[PDB]
């Protein structure tokens, strides 16, 4: 749970993201090349809000305990380093781009399945996760995914089923639902809006002609949020995507209802998935 500094070797970029980077280091004792490779994440430069938001995110994922969950390792002191496990397959976004000849239908949804069950389990953590997206998703291999990046993860009061952000967003806009950009409102039900543009993307296999970045700008002087938002408001939807199973696209439907209350939640929305056989 305790990794000394000095055992950890650099060894390349994965990712930069908010405030942060994440690489991938050797984890190397012997400092004899023997070691086993982790993902670390640090944060790039000094903040004080930053550094808080960072312990947030440790704590958070420390106390998550599932196979849809990237796995927390420890922590390396100076917290200065969040220790991980290493998926070498990466991102679900790029992986879905490099073997879409390979994955069919059934596999499609047996990831949807598996994204589901643990945002059922994060829900049951009262963890909103605020930045669902197959680029936030790691392959562990061809038959299992992993949801990753708690970044931006919120655990709701007790009392309270949503939460209000001071300052908008800094996320591709087209994953956030109609109230998180009116009122700049998240709650388990605005990661259930997020999961449907989620499964587009997994039947578009991130197909980036398709995406709901080009799509949704192919659909839309006005600011572009207030002009998505005009879109979504009118009932406008991302179209099936290309050979889409009908009975996924309503699945998906169902996910951008306009009420926060009338979109199914993750727990109705497993064994459905696991009806169309995942
Ligand atoms: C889309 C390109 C991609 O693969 N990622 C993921 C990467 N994070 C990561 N990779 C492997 N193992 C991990 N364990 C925890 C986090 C990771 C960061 C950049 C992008 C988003």
């Amino acid at each position: 749970t305790i990794f000394e500094e000095r055992h950890l070797k650099y060894i390349s970029q994965l990712g930069k993201g908010n405030f942060g980077s994440v690489e991938l280091c050797r984890y190397d004792p012997l400092g004899d090349n023997t070691g086993a490779l982790v993902a670390v994440k640090q944060l790039q430069h000094s903040g004080p809000d930053q550094q808080r938001d960072f312990q947030r995110e440790i704590q958070i994922l420390k106390a998550l305990h599932s196979d849809f969950i990237v796995k927390y390792r420890g922590v390396s002191y100076g917290s200065l380093r969040l220790v991980m496990e290493y998926l070498p397959s990466g991102c679900l976004r790029d992986f879905l781009q490099r073997h879409r000849a390979r994955l069919d239908a059934s596999r499609l949804l047996l990831y949807s399945s598996q994204i589901c069950k643990g945002m059922e389990y994060l829900g049951s953590r009262r963890c909103v996760h605020r930045d669902l997206a197959a680029r936030n998703i790691l392959v562990e291999s061809e038959a299992h995914v992993k949801i990753a990046d708690f970044g931006l993860a919120k655990l709701l009061p007790l009392d309270k089923d949503y939460y209000v952000v001071r300052e908008p967003g800094q996320s591709p806009i087209f994953w956030y639902a109609p109230e998180s950009l009116s009122d700049n409102i998240f709650s388990r039900q605005s990661d259930v809006w997020s999961f449907g543009v989620v499964l587009y993307e997994l039947f578009t296999y991130c197909d980036k002609s398709c995406s709901p970045s080009a799509e949704f700008l192919r659909m839309m002087d006005v600011p572009a949020l207030s002009r998505l938002l005009e879109l979504l408001e009118e009932g406008q939807r991302l179209p099936a995507p290309p050979a889409c199973p009908a009975e996924v696209h309503e699945l998906m439907k169902l996910c951008w209802a306009p009420s926060p209350q009338d979109r199914p939640s993750f727990s109705a929305l497993g064994p459905q998935l696991d009806m169309l056989w995942s």
